[PDB]
């Protein structure tokens, strides 16, 4: 997880958009 | 759910680097 | 993505927990 | 990024099952 944020930070963001 | 191929992909590869 | 309320539900929600 | 193994050990194994 010490590659977290960069894996989150999109797909929270594109979660945002999709509307998933 | 038509994001989730694109959403997916900015995390799977990203795990495949991090080791989650 | 026939899985994908199954992911992203928890996952989401994980995050709202989280902070990512 | 606390809650992020226990996140993506299901979310990387679901993913796994779904073929996302």
């Amino acid at each position: 997880a010490k590659a977290a944020a960069a894996a989150i930070k999109a797909i929270a963001a594109i979660i945002k958009a999709g509307g998933f």
